[PDB]
RNA sequence: GAGGGCGCUUCCUAAGGUAAGACCGAUGACUGGGGUGAAGUCGUAACAAGGUAGCCGUAUCGGAAGGUGCGGCUGGAUCA
């Protein structure tokens, strides 16, 4: 898979914070999108 | 002689002490919860049949979201 992340906050430190946490929650979205190649 | 102040004790008796509380405030080592703020860190849950739909009352096991089970209802689905 390929997935980029050009996102924002007010602070660049807060963009590193909330956007890399957004990468964590993206992999949380990518659990069944990765692991569950069976949906049944 | 009567009566009279004083003569003359007591009654109630103001205050002070006692004891055994109760009330109410202040106060307090450490400590339980809650709210606020970071943007640490743990996590996939709750949201779509939101990734095991849940949601209750209840018992019980988790660091924690939570789980297991008793029974009930859609404020639930593909449509059963």
């Amino acid at each position: 898979v390929t997935l980029r992340a050009e996102d924002t906050s007010q602070d660049m430190y807060s963009s590193i914070d909330f956007v890399e946490e957004k990468l964590e929650r993206q992999i949380r979205k990518y659990k069944t999108r990765m692991n569950r190649k069976p949906r049944n």
